[PDB]
């Protein structure tokens, strides 16, 4: 049986510049680091950056909508938003669903989010607006 | 600050064989699906697959080491990824670099793993076993 995510691991371009991102810019702790990738958490969440020249920096109109949401607090969300907007960090996608949410990009053009809110919120909104098609179990 | 990931989406090609891949081959709880995508747990984890008509069926060689890594207990890993590979699902990676640890594909080529260990678990390998370079902070 599967009990959560184990880790999400990031493949990256350069890997000081990532760091840098998702460190320094991001503020997530930093563990470990070696020749070819860096261990570091943010919560619970097990984040591993690892070095790979196959990694091709892609803007966001040549990629799916595959992509990583980070949680943060709504007080939190605004100031946080804006220092990425400081850092001029590129955005892909605008707002227009239930719960505060920043679409940002990282150094090799993943995509990433700030969201404001859990599954049930997400759920209980869906309830009472459903979905083309939804159905519940 | 940021606290966790508060959602893994996934961009799937087709939707129904997707939702049957997570929900009843990996075992994760379906909670509701729409005509465009689904809202799985596993665990905490919070996965959103989207239907996606950018998203293509990838070949391991095409894409970069990106992945995604569940959590199983020792007691359940071996038998469960042994019921993967009787099930026919593909593979990409077969050294253990990081662990015990299982890679394989789902459908569309998304890049995932089964894991057996934390974090701390893992810094305390690599202590005795480490990657080049490697320094702990
Ligand atoms: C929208 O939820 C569902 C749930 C089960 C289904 C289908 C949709 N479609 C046909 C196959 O079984
Ligand atoms: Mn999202
Ligand atoms: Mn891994």
């Amino acid at each position: 049986m599967l009990s959560g995510l184990n880790h999400l691991t990031l493949a990256v371009s350069q890997l000081a510049p990532s760091v840098a991102f998702y460190q320094q810019l991001l503020g997530m702790t930093l563990h470990a680091r070696w020749d070819s990738g860096a261990y570091l958490s943010c919560g619970d969440l097990w984040l591993c950056l690892s070095l790979d020249p196959q990694r091709r920096v892609t803007p966001p109109e040549e990629s799916d909508y595959t992509h990583y949401a980070f949680s943060i607090s709504e007080a939190d969300f605004a100031s946080f938003a804006a220092r990425l907007e400081a850092a001029g960090v590129a955005v892909w996608k605008l707002n227009r669903s239930e719960g505060a949410s920043h679409y940002f990009l990282d150094p090799d053009g993943h995509k990433l989010e700030l969201h404001v809110g859990s599954l049930a919120q997400r759920l209980a909104a869906c309830r009472e607006q459903p979905y083309k098609g939804m159905v519940f179990f």
